C-alpha cells in the first residue's frame, strides 16, 4: 500500500506545468466515437481512467493508440456493446451509448449490479436519449439503446443539472435530424470543451457554457486535432501549495478564466496574482495567508472540489475563517485528520469554523476523498517534521505524478512502498 513520506516545513515555490484534465479527455474520448475519420486528442493526461478508457474504445472496433496524445480511428467501429469485463471499473462507460446510438442506430452498456439497480444511476442519461427518439431497453444486465435512421432532434429540459446527462444528449444530438436544445444544461469548463471537440469534428453547437445549449444535427462528424483543456483543479491545488507556504509560483499550460472564484478567493486571501493566457502566477511575498470566507457553490462560482484545498489554506492563516457547502453534504470527514496535525476547527451543520494557527505537527494520515487526500500531503509539506499519507492511490487516480511535480517545488517527498 503506497503512502507519501513528507519531511516538512518546506516552502512550495517555482513552475508547474498543469496536465490535461481528466474530465475533459473523457467525454471528448467517447464523443471520438462520432468521428469517421482519424482524430487527434492532444494533452491527455496518463491516468486509469484514460487506460480503461482505450481498451474500451478498443473492444469497439476503434484504434487506439497514445504516448502526449491518443491517437483514434472509429472509421471501422463495428460492435455496439461495452462489456461487463470492460466497464466494471468506471462510471464514463455510459459515455459509449449516445454515440453508438446516434451513429450506428444501435449501442449498449453493461450495468454493474444489474438492470434494477445500475439503471438508477444513469436515468438521466437515458430519459435524454429518450427524449432524442430512441427505444432504450432495460434487459439482460444491460441498457440497450436503438433508433430507426437517425436520432431526432428535441427540446429537452433537465430538472437536475448534470455533467453526465449533458455530454450524452449533446454529443448524440450533433448528428440528429433537426434542433435540439438542452435547457439547464451543465455550466463546467469540461462540458465548454467537449462541444468545442464536436465543433472542430463539423457539429454544430451554440451556447455551451451557460444554461442552454443549442445543437443544429448533421449527418456526419470527420475527424482532426484537438487538444484537451488543463486541469482547473489540479491548478487550484498547486496554487494553493505556494499560498500556504509563503511561496511564489507559476503554472504553465494553465487556463486562467476556468478560475475566476479561485483567484478572485486567492486574493482575497492576500495573495499576488497574476495571468497571461496561458499561465497563472502567484506571490505570497514570504507571508502566511489571511483567513477567508468560503460558499461553494455551482459553476462558474466557488467550486466545491476545491473546499478541502481552501480548508487547510484557512487552517494555516491568519485569523478564522469559515467554508461553507451550499449544496453538498458531509463533506468534511477529512477535518479530523488535520486536527491531529494541531489544527483548531470545528464542524458545524454544512461549514468548518477555521481557526488558523502559526504550524502544523507532522503526524499519520488519511483520507478517503481525492482531494481531502492530496490536501494532507500539502499539509504535511508545511507541516513540522515527518508526516505519512496513507492510500494515495485515491490521489494517483486524479493526478498525474503530484510527487514529481511537488519535489520540482521544492518538497521534501517520498513514495514508500507499503510502509
Ligand atoms: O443519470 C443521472 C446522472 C446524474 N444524476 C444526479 O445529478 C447529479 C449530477 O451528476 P453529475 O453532474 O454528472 O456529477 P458528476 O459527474 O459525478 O460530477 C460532475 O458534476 C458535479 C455536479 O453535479 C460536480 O460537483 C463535479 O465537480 C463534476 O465533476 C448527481 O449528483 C446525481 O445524483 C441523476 O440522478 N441521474
Amino acid at each position: 500500500m503506497d503512502k507519501f513520506r513528507v519531511q516538512g516545513p518546506t516552502r512550495l515555490q517555482g513552475e508547474v506545468t498543469i496536465s490535461g484534465a481528466k474530465n475533459a479527455a473523457l467525454p471528448i474520448l467517447f464523443a471520438a466515437l462520432l468521428a469517421e475519420e482519424p482524430v487527434e486528442i492532444q494533452n491527455v493526461p496518463k491516468l486509469k481512467d484514460i487506460d480503461t478508457t482505450m481498451k474500451l474504445l478498443t473492444q469497439l472496433g476503434t484504434k487506439v493508440e497514445r504516448x502526449g496524445s491518443v491517437w483514434i480511428d472509429a472509421s471501422n467501429v463495428n460492435n455496439f456493446s461495452a462489456p461487463y469485463d470492460l466497464v466494471k471499473t468506471m462510471r464514463a462507460s455510459i459515455w459509449a451509448l449516445g454515440p453508438l446510438v446516434a451513429r450506428f442506430g444501435q449501442g449498449q452498456v453493461s450495468l454493474p449490479g444489474g438492470c434494477a439497480i445500475g439503471a438508477r444511476p444513469v436515468d438521466l442519461h437515458i430519459f435524454g436519449l429518450e427524449k432524442l427518439g430512441a427505444e432504450i431497453k432495460l434487459e439482460e444486465g444491460y441498457v440497450k439503446a436503438s433508433v430507426n435512421g437517425r436520432l431526432k432532434g428535441a427540446h429537452i429540459v433537465m430538472d437536475k443539472v448534470s455533467v453526465g446527462a449533458t455530454v450524452t444528449i449533446m454529443s448524440a444530438a450533433t448528428l440528429a435530424e433537426g434542433t435540439t436544445i438542452i435547457e439547464n444544461a451543465a455550466r463546467e469548463p469540461e462540458i465548454v470543451d467537449t462541444a468545442n471537440f464536436l465543433v472542430a469534428l463539423g457539429a454544430k453547437i451554440s451556447g455551451q457554457g451557460t444554461d442552454r445549449i443549442t445543437i443544429e444535427g448533421v449527418e456526419r462528424l470527420g475527424g482532426g486535432v484537438y487538444r484537451v483543456l488543463p486541469d482547473r483543479i489540479e491548478t487550484g491545488t498547486f496554487l494553493v501549495a505556494a499560498a500556504i507556504s509563503g511561496g511564489k509560483i507559476v503554472c504553465r499550460n494553465a487556463q486562467p478564466d476556468t478560475l475566476d472564484a479561485v483567484l478572485a478567493k486567492l486574493r482575497e486571501a492576500g495573495a499576488d496574482i497574476e495571468t497571461g493566457e496561458d499561465w497563472i502566477s502567484l506571490d505570497m511575498h514570504g507571508k502566511r495567508p489571511k483567513a477567508v470566507t468560503v460558499r461553494t457553490a455551482p459553476h462558474p462560482a466557488f467550486p466545491t472540489d476545491m473546499q478541502a484545498q481552501f480548508t487547510l489554506l484557512n487552517l494555516v492563516a491568519e485569523g478564522t475563517g469559515v467554508i461553507t457547502e451550499t449544496i453538498f453534504e458531509n463533506r468534511f470527514m477529512h477535518v479530523p485528520e488535520l486536527i491531529r496535525m494541531g489544527a483548531h476547527a470545528e464542524i458545524e451543520s454544512n461549514t468548518v469554523i477555521c481557526h488558523g494557527v502559526e504550524k502544523l505537527s507532522g503526524a499519520q494520515v488519511m483520507a478517503t476523498d481525492l482531494r481531502a487526500s492530496a490536501s494532507l500531503v500539502l499539509a504535511g509539506c508545511i507541516a513540522e517534521g515527518t508526516t505519512v499519507v496513507d492510500r494515495i492511490y485515491h490521489i494517483d487516480r486524479g493526478y498525474e505524478r503530484i510527487e514529481d511535480k511537488l519535489r520540482a517545488l521544492g518538497a521534501n517527498i517520498e513514495r514508500v512502498k507499503g510502509e
